[PDB]
């Protein structure tokens, strides 16, 4: 167990009660460095380990699609942990108040959480630190290389971050030890009831079409740790060989489809990398996929961790801010409202089809995601307005949304973060431009449009 994966958030006097794993980002029982570290500390203190999850008040800012996907996975997780004699407690409310009250009530000895660089997690940590007196640790269970270890600062390009991460792969890319069960079972409602009341509160804002029927199709991605593994095995067996050649074709389902599972932590990216590394397939396709799940995924954590304003115009590179400022008063070809973007009511049938794939499946193809967000910049009054629209639609309708990959991917599309300058155009400036005709020369756009009416 590498001690570089864990960071001390607050020192204190250890109690003689159970070690509490405040699970948040990595919702799985296998391949969880945060849970394994909590079990190790619990063994050293001759005390059990308990898992606590907070059902926050911000779930009404998303949809049923993300709520059901997460809760149905937690229902499976509660059974997995129970077989390991590890009890799980699901609290409903503010983590600042609920975690502090749980620590005091259950006489917790040590508190551990997983790592997320998002602003809301730091808000919770701030509130929790003020209300506890026991040691508080956080463990990076999401990245193969701990975020604070891969680089000590913001990396402006993938080619500067790539050698740093690969140089540390031999140390941190390793197999997971088995989660040892608790010795004996130790000493706040049913998840089915919380799901029922939550869905009932979300129903008025459910995405519907004109026929009052729901837009979202839940059968595309089955939630849970077991289903995530089957998706990974199917990708390695059937799709990895062609990934390098077809990853930019939205008419082919050749991606791994792992992001909903990766976002909620229902599968470990380190586990996926281990299995891909030992798989025998096209070297170009393996290089391409590993570049996505290692370099681009973990550089997104790098971006949010080292840029407090990661969701703002101020985090854009200087060349992009100056370029976009120089074209602020350029006349835009079209100006669409947030409601027109949301309903897919633009003059662009390819953009509208991309929005329909997002509305119906909750996972837009990676290539059209780049086109989808760049057109928001082109058809908005300002770069700041384009950021708000793209973030709003991304976090509301993507299953993989509200994620460092989302803010870093949007910042790449609109602000050229982790990109270079291109030819100077009006409105968009030197930001990389993606044209409708350019897409037509890349893939069968007519089939993609016809698929998502
Ligand atoms: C405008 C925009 C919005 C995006 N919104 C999200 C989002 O809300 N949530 C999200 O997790 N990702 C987002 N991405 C990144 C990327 O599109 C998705 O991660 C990827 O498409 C998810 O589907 P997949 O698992 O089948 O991809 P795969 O090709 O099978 O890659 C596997 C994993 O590698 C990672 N990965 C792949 N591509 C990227 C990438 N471009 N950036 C960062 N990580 C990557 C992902 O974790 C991904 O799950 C967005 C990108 C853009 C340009």
């Amino acid at each position: 167990m590498n001690p570089k994966r864990i960071r001390a958030l607050k020192s204190g006097k250890q109690g003689d009660g159970p070690v509490v794993y405040w699970m948040s980002r990595d919702q799985r029982a296998e391949d969880n460095w945060a849970l394994l570290f909590s079990r190790a500390i619990a063994k050293e203190a001759n005390v059990p380990v308990v898992v606590v999850f907070c059902l926050t008040d911000e779930f009404l800012e998303a949809g049923i699609r993300q709520y059901e996907f997460m809760l149905k996975g937690l229902q499976e997780l509660e059974v997995s942990l129970s077989r390991k004699k590890i009890p799980s407690f699901f609290l409903r409310g503010d983590p600042g108040e609920k975690i502090s009250r749980f620590v005091k009530d259950y006489n917790a000895g040590t508190l551990v959480t997983d790592f997320s660089p998002l602003r809301i997690k730091n808000q919770w940590i701030e509130k929790v630190i003020s209300g506890i007196s026991i040691p508080f640790f956080e463990v990076d269970a999401h990245n193969v290389v701990p975020c604070w270890e891969a680089s000590q600062k913001h990396e402006y390009a993938a080619h500067t971050f790539r050698p740093k991460l690969y140089a540390l792969l031999p140390e941190f890319l390793e197999e997971f030890p088995e989660l040892e069960p608790n010795s004996v079972t130790p000493e706040v409602e049913t998840l089915s009831d919380v799901l029922e009341t939550g869905v009932k509160a979300l129903l008025p804002e459910r995405a519907l079409l004109k026929n009052k029927d729901p837009l979202f199709e839940p059968w595309h991605f089955e939630p849970g740790e077991k289903a995530a593994k089957k998706v990974m095995e199917s990708f390695i067996a059937d799709r990895l060989d062609s990934y390098g050649a077809l990853r930019n074709d939205p008419t082919k389902n050749m991606l791994s489809n792992l992001s909903p599972y990766l976002h909620f932590g229902q599968i470990s990216s380190q586990r996926v990398v281990l299995e891909v590394e030992k798989a025998e397939s096209n070297p170009g396709s393996k290089k391409a996929f590993l570049d996505e799940i290692l370099i681009w995924k973990e550089i997104s954590d790098n971006f949010c961790y080292y840029n407090p304003g990661y969701d703002g115009f101020e985090s854009f590179p200087s060349w992009a801010k100056e370029s976009l400022n120089a074209h602020r008063n350029d006349v835009r070809s079209h100006i669409y409202t947030l409601e027109e973007f949301e309903a897919g009511k633009t003059h662009d049938p390819l953009w509208n089809a991309s929005q329909m794939e997002l509305l119906s499946t909750g996972k837009m193809h990676g290539y059209t995601r780049m086109y989808w967000a760049k057109k928001i910049l082109e058809w908005s009054e300002s770069p700041e307005k384009a950021l708000e629209i793209a973030i709003c639609l991304n976090d509301r309708y993507e299953l993989d949304g509200r994620d460092p990959n989302g803010y870093a991917g949007i910042a790449w599309s609109i602000g050229g973060v982790h990109d270079r300058a291109w030819g100077e155009r009006e409105v968009t400036g030197k930001i990389r431009y993606m044209s409708y005709e350019g897409c037509k020369r890349k893939f069968d756009v007519k089939l993609y449009i016809e698929k998502y009416s």
